[PDB]
RNA sequence: UGAGCCAAAAGUUCAGGUGAAUGAUGCCUGGCUCGAGACCAUUCAAUCUCAUGUAUGAGAUGUGAUGAUGUCGGACCAGGCUUCAUUCCCCUCAACUUUUGCCUCAAUC
């Protein structure tokens, strides 16, 4: 419309405010203003931030459904309802980048508005609606004013108005002037008012729906002996009242009493029956006993009424004026909700007419049921003919779409002046009709006259800007304007409105975020004590109840005279609290038990020497014994040539610093090897190797080519060889020249014999070598020998560390990769320093926070004890660099060395490395067998997260040092012995000894949940079940226990272990493998292992095990996702085989 | 050519932790709207005393209306905490299956 599109450019402008009925194309325009808003060119693109600020979740949906059609800028909108505070800030900054529009809910947008940035989001431009409803009091209108002052460079200058407002905020028939109310709202606003224009384009296309007066019902009552009985039914709920859900039940009577006198007491019969029908529901949804006898109660008096009522058993004639033509398109609102669900069945009786409600969705007494998602549902079925012929009565009125509506029939609805308008409104072009029914029962006639003569006077007054300034100045300003100033203009009410929402959300957050031992904890109460004083002012004292983990929130405040602002006065003081928590070669030789001599310029060094060596030989056992007996000893440049070349012929072309054998070097041999028919001869061949290269122990003069070679294999039928020459002739195309020479004996350089027996190779054939085969057997050797040397290198770098208490041979343990088996594995050493930092870490949190939080605690511990972190610490070390793909445990080493420190040195030294690199009561103690120096630390203990309504300490803080100490000490006693277990089973066995299941089995035995106070009686139930099972919050009070021990000894690790020691003793002797039935059996056949699905998402009624070969097995219970049925199965298939 | 074994990889079945998502919720809070109230603001109408030394002022008292606050019930609505069920993620773990790496065997080099 052309006024519309005036509008539109006014809001560009400056921020306007259009008045409009049912929207009637506002949204429309307000879509055109967020496109108009991003074509233009902006400084920044998210700048302009054009939102929807809508409270209602469904009309969010709605409001998207139509914003994907258009706003091609990318958008995103918010469910609502969830209480994830920190995920929706998260979800903004997302967004903000991602898409140029949002939409939110009034109250989540106040949650982002604590702690807002300087800029306050950057918003700029945003929609606001239901300003009209909001008034000071309300949440929406607070929003508002924070929008309205903005803190930098007018951040907000204009705002998209969809606020229509019907006639005005409230009691227009009060004020004599048209809107006194809303010129207040306009200064609050800082917005301007575009003119009403009604006429002017409006209504050109829309129909104006005309009042019609009724009857109030059809007929009359017919009952008015029964109207003396209700006042007895009043006086039956009176009676409940003296005898103190019981609440609901008596506002249950007075729906009847209502319904009753409004619509006779037939249509009382049908809200009786849908009692019934609820009472069935809530006795199944309460328990309790009293309840149940108030409801047994209640139905019994309903049940004598019913029976009358059924013998005796709404505006029949609008539903026929409206029945012809079979009409579709129709809307009809009641007073009360029960009116509403019991309208189809009055219908059904009499008229015979099927009727359909929409119920509202928040549900009081649980009468009825609405999903928001079922209310959208209900409106998409209102579109759809046959669900519109049978009409729908919603008393809400919101988030309907009825269109096309030729009845508005409002019914004993007058109470809200702008839903009057609205419901003017909502009817709409088929024969227009508004219907308003006058009452003959009570005078609802003047009050109805009044308002409409009211709200038409003021629509057309307030057709001028300033109308109502302009007629009074003064008076106006003393009426209105005086009585509701500008709120939040100063700074100090800004900071108020800020700390209390910041309160709210920081106090839930903190406490249900902590210990979470019960689904609902009473951590936060508040207690009134009257203050009044004499003077006609009363004033309130506010109590603040808070836990033992919360010392200094407690506050008391009578200073505010109103109950509501002395408690929100203490809310602030907390929320400030909570502020406050948020904050010339040496010759070596080496001796085997000729000896090979190697040359190194570096002296060797006698501790990291080892005096015996084993080698790794099935036919003999060798030591080898390194030293150098010269110092800097000098050898000729041309003997070293020689040497070399002697070498790498000895040792790099056989493969395929200086090594040499001496007997006094060999340098004759040295000079062989570097240059490096016939009749075998014994000597020559006595020690020699053959290349075709073999040992040669002798020529055998038996063996030769004219005697027959037998076949070895039969199966693949190789032709037989008359003579060993012919099968040198078919294996190498080659004929012996002498059929009677000696053949050498089979020998293999390789690592069986009588393979190498069945050939023999002629000495014609292969030539003699001079080296003997004594020193190429060491020489086989003495690769192996130098990987040995480089490891002793790499221990001489490890003496290298800056502190070392003994030589650290057991560092080269280390030093060698896990997993490669080639003589000794570090895992073992790995899993005692892994122990050993967890607990030093968890020992230093302690100290530099006594009063943090444990799970804050935990997380730390976390941090400090992560592989990446150590893996870094490795880094700088160099230990990668001794071909390291990056996924190397280097942390698993660095806690090898952590280890082996420990039996190395003293505590105190382990940690000075770890700095270098890493940086009733009287029973109790009689089972305990500690006795407890201080009385409060084992009150500490006793003390649990879950309290009766008194808090005396935390044990969460003992749990958490308690968890880490026994965790040490449990891996070092295993340590100490010398199990000798496989690394891999030694983990799963360090495991199984710290079990929270086994600590609360102890925790039974000794009784320390008896001791232990909680105020959780669920929990105690699961003790006592515990207790039924043996014949993890317990393994947690053991834990709790061994802090307090921890801090009675003096943080001393032998004592608090002495105490522990005896209880596991027991357990730790039998194997306790927890491998598992299921899991053995898939390591006997897991080729086809079948595991049976679980029944439903509640335990499966019967576990079965499907593997094949085994069979079929029947495993019971308490459920079978632990697998625990699937055991017994398993068992039951072990006892099968 | 097989058979075992020994390491790895890719899968698969687990004991578990680890988060996320979607449901089922549960709990709590704020306000809206209307009636009753009670007490404060103002004061006609009527009354009531004092003056001027007829006409009128001190003016009060107060019927009534409005404007606030504090209660008690109706009719509404939006958030915040929050758990289990299922799925998935990641990290170990008990394995298993195949190939490889790579010991054997002996034709066999």
């Amino acid at each position: 419309r052309r006024y519309q599109l005036d509008v539109l450019e006014q809001a560009k402008a400056k921020n306007t405010i259009a008045f409009l009925e049912t929207g009637a194309g506002k949204t429309l325009i307000a879509i055109l203003l967020i496109k108009s808003v991003h074509k233009d060119l902006m400084s920044q693109n998210r700048k302009m931030l054009s939102v929807f600020l809508v409270p209602k979740v469904p009309l969010v949906y709605q409001q998207a459904e139509v914003i994907r059609n258009q706003t091609c800028f990318q958008v995103g909108h918010y469910c609502g309802e969830m209480g994830q505070d920190f995920w929706d800030s998260r979800r903004w900054q997302r967004e903000f980048e991602s898409k140029q529009v949002l939409v939110m809910t009034a109250q989540i947008l106040l949650n982002i508005l604590r702690h807002s940035i300087i800029r306050m989001e950057t918003i700029d431009l945003l929609i606001l609606d239901e300003c009209h409803h909001a008034v000071k009091k309300h949440p929406y209108s607070l929003v508002m004013s924070e929008f309205y002052h903005t803190t930098p460079k007018d951040k907000r200058p204009a705002i998209f108005g969809m606020t229509a407002s019907p006639v005005n905020l409230k009691g227009v028939s009060s004020q004599v002037d048209c809107a006194i109310k809303i010129r207040n709202l306009e200064t609050k606003l800082d917005s301007t008012v575009c003119t009403i224009k009604d006429r002017k384009e409006l209504e050109k296309h829309v129909p104006m729906p005309s009042e019609i007066v009724v009857e109030y019902d059809k007929a009359a009552t017919m009952w008015s002996l029964h109207e003396t009985i209700k006042q007895m039914i009043a006086a039956v709920e009176e009676a409940a009242q003296a005898s103190s859900g019981a609440a609901n039940l008596i506002h249950k009577l007075r729906a009847i009493n209502y319904t009753l006198a409004e619509l006779g007491q037939w249509c009382a019969y049908k809200v009786g029956q849908s009692f019934l029908s609820a009472l069935q529901s809530d006795e199944r949804v309460n328990f309790q006993v009293d309840v149940k006898f108030q409801e047994s109660y209640l139905s019994e008096v309903v049940s004598l009424l019913q029976c009358e009522l059924l013998e005796g058993a709404s505006l029949i004639k609008l539903l026929l004026k409206y029945q012809h033509t079979a009409d579709f398109r129709a809307i009809v609102f009641v007073e009360r909700v029960v009116a509403a669900l019991v309208l189809p069945k009055v219908f059904a009786e009499l008229p015979s007419l099927s009727f359909i409600r929409c119920a509202s969705m928040i549900g009081h007494n649980n009468s009825q049921e609405m999903k928001s998602s079922q209310m959208q549902d209900t409106i998409s079925k209102f579109r759809d003919g046959h669900v519109t012929l049978l009409v729908a009565t919603s008393v809400a009125e919101e988030g309907l779409d009825i269109r096309q509506c030729n009845v508005v029939m409002r019914f004993d609805l007058a109470k809200t002046v702008l839903a009057y308008i609205q419901s003017r409104g909502r009817a709409r072009k088929p024969g227009s009709d508004y219907i308003l029914m006058v009452e003959r029962g009570n005078v609802s006639h003047a009050a109805f006259l009044r308002n409409a003569r009211n709200s038409e006077e003021t629509l057309r007054k307030e057709a001028i800007e300033r109308t109502d300034l302009s007629h009074l100045k003064d008076t106006s300003r003393l009426i209105s304007i005086d009585a509701v100033p500008g709120t939040v203009y100063k700074v100090e009410a800004t900071g108020a409105m800020v700390s209390l929402n910041s309160a709210v959300g920081l106090v839930h957050f903190y406490c249900s975020q902590l210990p979470g031992d019960r689904y609902a904890i009473l951590r936060p109460e508040f207690s009134m004590e009257k203050h009044e004083k004499p003077g006609g002012h009363t004033e309130y004292s506010c109590r603040l109840q808070l836990p033992c983990n919360a010392p200094f929130e407690i506050l008391e405040g009578p200073v505010c005279s109103s109950m509501r602002l002395a408690q929100q006065a203490v809310c602030l003081a907390a929320c400030k609290k909570l502020h406050e928590m948020g904050a010339e070669v040496c010759e070596s030789s080496k001796l085997f038990h000729s000896e090979f001599a190697i040359l190194f310029g570096n002296e060797l060094d006698a501790e990291v020497l080892s005096m015996s060596m084993d080698l790794y030989v099935a036919r003999a056992m060798i030591t080898k014994a390194s030293l150098a007996f010269k110092g800097s000893l000098d050898i000729t440049e041309n003997q070293l040539s020689s040497l070399k070349k002697f070498h790498v012929r000895l040792m790099s072309i056989v493969l395929d610093y200086l090594f040499v054998p001496v007997t006094g070097i060999n340098w004759e041999l040295v000079e062989k090897i570097t240059k490096t028919l016939m009749m075998a001869d014994g000597c020559m061949v006595a020690e020699d190797l053959i290349g075709k290269r073999f040992y040669v122990d002798s020529i055998c003069y038996d063996m030769s080519a004219e005697t027959s070679f037998p076949r070895k294999e039969g199966y693949l039928g190789p032709l037989e060889y008359n003579t060993y020459a012919d099968y040198y002739k078919q294996k190498y195309g080659v004929d012996l020249n002498c059929k009677q020479q000696p053949l050498i004996k089979g020998r293999g350089v390789s690592y069986v014999l009588d393979k190498t027996y069945y050939v023999f190779l002629p000495p014609e054939l292969c030539v003699v070598h001079p080296l003997s085969g004594s020193l190429i057997r060491g020489a086989q050797r003495l690769p192996s020998i130098m990987r040995r040397v480089e490891s002793m290198l790499l221990a001489v770098q490890l003496k290298n560390l800056i502190s070392y208490p003994i030589p650290t041979s057991k560092i080269l343990e280390a030093l060698t990769a896990a997993s490669c088996q080639e003589t000794f594995c570090y895992e073992r050493a790995e899993l005692l320093g892994d122990a050993y930092l967890k607990w030093v870490v968890s020992r230093f949190l302690f100290l530099k926070y006594p009063q943090k939080h444990e799970g804050q605690l935990t997380r730390m511990r976390q941090q400090m004890v992560s592989n990446m972190v150590l893996y870094q610490f490795a880094l700088v070390k160099g230990l990668q660099s001794y071909r390291v793909l990056s996924s190397k445990t280097l942390a698993d080493v660095v806690e090898a060395l952590i280890g082996v420190y420990y039996v190395e040195g003293g505590k105190i030294a382990a940690n000075h490395l770890m700095k270098w690199i890493g940086i009733d009561f009287v029973g109790l103690e009689r089972a305990l067998k500690y006795e407890f120096k201080e009385k409060g630390l084992l009150v500490e203990a006793i003390t649990h997260a879950s309290r009766p309504s008194s808090g005396v300490s935390c044990y969460q803080r003992l749990e958490f040092v308690g968890d880490a100490v026994l965790d040490h000490l449990i891996t070092r006693h295993l340590f100490f012995t010398y199990t000798s277990l496989p690394p891999g089973r030694l983990t799963d066995l360090r495991a199984a000894a710290v079990n929270n299941e086994n600590f609360a089995r102890v925790a039974v035995k000794h009784k320390l949940h008896l001791y232990l106070r909680h105020g959780s009686s669920a929990l105690e139930k699961q003790i006592r079940e515990f207790v039924k099972e043996v014949q993890k919050v317990l393994g947690d009070i053991v834990e709790s226990i061994a802090g307090a021990i921890f801090l009675d000894s003096g943080k001393d690790t032998t004592a608090a272990w002495k105490v522990f020691q005896p209880l596991l003793q027991p357990m730790v002797t039998p194997e306790t493998l927890p491998m598992h039935p299921v899991r053995e059996l898939q390591e006997r056949c897991q080729q086809q292992a079948e595991g049976l699905e679980y029944k439903a998402s509640r335990s499966g009624n019967t576990a079965t095990v499907e593997v094949f070969i085994d069979g079929v097995q029947v495993g019971v219970a308490q459920n079978p996702q632990k697998k625990m049925a699937q055991k017994l199965a398993a068992r039951n298939a072990l006892a099968a085989l």
